[PDB]
């Protein structure tokens, strides 16, 4: 049934409570955000939690034949591709947090620097080792290395960020790093072979954070073998729980993946070939999941903290905590969408869908295709803020209303009346010839007047197009 995919999107990758997934304890998101920021270090101070900061980069001149403090060698500044992709990394991160960054001269003093690294010794190439990066406060030596980044750039994704993903990822974690961010565990089990095995928390996994080193797969996600460029779910919390959440940020209508309005290119595609993979931080307006352009079956949910399977990868967009994201578009696709308790405008597109508004005044539209629209409370299509399902198609479309026998267990309990009578359960359909409109009034709760009423634009035929 329409309902039984619905149930499936609502549960999937649940979390806290008293859940435990590969035999490890499961983590809230907040308790996630809490682990990772763990240290308690900040640019603020130790233990200095929720205030903005202000942070100033920049691109050292170094010298080849120098040494950094780690000890490596064969030094070089950050080429023009390297600084393009470090700043769209630090600007990802001044999106969902109270952070403002601000360019200052090779010269002059920053808080966070980046570098490339080459050997591990004089006239020795180091081709084992990525980057590394120092948390707020690190002082070594009277020195506070807090703020400084490099990297291996005898790795081509550290050499070439624009074209290789793991690069622009591994820029964006460092600098998390950086601001006060540390591996969702310590993997201090055992020996110094760390595995998804030495977690401390299931969510430890580059499907919630990027600061993880864990396939999504271990999660049950799957990238497609791309990696994501912006703070993930895991990582907001991390972040705005040190510096606060940015309230400033995409206040307007916002439009995500196709057709965007963002200006970030994890945000965007402009085809079926490019994926996204992102975690939505958005402050206001009225907003638009947009994936209208992918072939593959999605399933999409627009409520806080869930996760969305897009343009054929798995959990791969998800929304952080306090965001409401009001309206979806599925691709060609046989998709499932589900809204949240604000008004939504959910479209099908092609493809045979599932829809679900939710709480609300929802616009269903089906699209093209044989779909289904799914209602399991009164409270989904009330009277006086009704769903409207804008485009049914008798003998094809289908209204699921299958919840609620199931629930009461009994066949009879939604049943069609040809009147009123009072008695809980019963369903009307009213067509309205002159202005094609069907009205389908329920008594769920059993009062002098229906609690459920949905407006249709079509006619629909009882005898064919219900699920009960
Ligand atoms: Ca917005
Ligand atoms: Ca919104
Ligand atoms: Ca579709
Ligand atoms: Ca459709
Ligand atoms: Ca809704
Ligand atoms: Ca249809
Ligand atoms: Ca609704
Ligand atoms: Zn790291």
């Amino acid at each position: 049934t329409g309902y039984d995919a619905v149930d499936d999107l609502l549960h999937y990758h649940e979390r806290g409570n008293g859940i435990q997934i590969n035999g490890k304890d499961s983590f809230s998101n907040e308790q996630a955000g809490l682990f990772i920021t763990r240290e308690n270090q900040t640019w603020n101070g130790y233990k200095v939690f929720g205030q903005p900061v202000k942070l100033t980069f920049s691109f050292p001149d170094y010298k080849f034949s120098s040494t950094n403090v780690a000890g490596d060698t064969g030094l070089s500044k950050f080429s023009a591709e390297q600084q393009q992709q470090a700043k769209l990394s630090l600007q990802s991160w001044a999106d969902v947090a109270n952070i403002t960054f601000t360019e200052v001269a090779a010269g002059q003093k920053a808080n966070i620097t980046f570098g490339n690294y080459s050997q591990d010794r004089p006239g020795h190439y180091d081709y084992g080792t990525q980057a590394y990066a120092f948390l707020p406060n690190t002082i070594w030596q009277g020195q506070d290395l807090g703020g400084q980044t490099w990297y291996n750039v005898n790795q081509s994704n550290v050499k070439h960020p624009a074209t290789e993903d793991y690069g622009r990822q591994t820029f964006t974690h460092e600098i998390g790093h950086a601001l006060g961010l540390s591996h969702p565990g310590d993997y201090n089990a055992g020996e110094g072979n760390p595995t998804y095995r030495d977690v401390t928390y299931a969510e430890d996994t580059r499907q919630f954070s990027l600061m993880s080193y864990w396939s999504e797969t271990n999660t049950g996600g799957d990238n497609g073998g791309h990696y994501a460029a912006a703070p993930l779910l895991d990582d907001i919390a991390a972040i705005q729980h040190l510096y606060g959440a940015n309230l400033s940020t995409r206040t307007g209508d916002t439009v995500y993946g196709f057709n965007s309005n963002t200006g970030r290119d994890f945000l965007s595609t402009t085809s079926n070939s490019q994926k996204v993979i992102f975690a939505a931080w958005d402050a206001g307006g009225n907003d638009t999941f947009d994936f209208s352009g992918y072939t593959a079956n999605q399933r999409i949910n627009l409520n806080e903290k869930s996760f969305s399977d897009v343009g054929g990868l798995k959990g791969n967009v998800s929304i952080a905590a306090g965001v409401t994201i009001e309206n979806a578009i599925g691709g060609s696709g046989n998709d499932v969408i589900v809204g949240n308790a604000a008004n939504n405008v959910l479209k099908g597109g092609a493809g045979n869908d599932v829809l679900f508004g939710g709480g609300g005044a929802d616009e269903l539209w089906g699209g093209a295709g044989k779909d289904i629209f799914v209602f399991s409370a009164a409270s989904d299509s009330a009277p006086g803020a009704s769903d409207w399902i804008r485009d049914f198609q008798k003998g094809i479309d289908k209204i699921d209303l299958s919840f609620f026998n199931k629930e009461a267990q009994s066949s009879d309990f939604i049943h069609f009346v040809d009147h009123f009578s009072g008695a809980a359960g019963e369903a009307l359909l009213s067509y309205n010839a002159s202005n094609n409109v069907t009205d389908l009034s329920v008594n769920i709760g059993g009062h002098q007047a229906p609690d459920f009423l949905v407006k249709i634009v079509g006619q629909v035929d009882v005898a064919t197009d219900f699920i009960v």
